[PDB]
């Protein structure tokens, strides 16, 4: 699926829809 990467406060995570 489409997943984007969010880097928040040093925490980079993939967020999938």
């Amino acid at each position: 699926k489409w997943c984007f990467r969010v880097c928040y406060r040093g925490i980079c995570y993939r967020k999938c829809r």
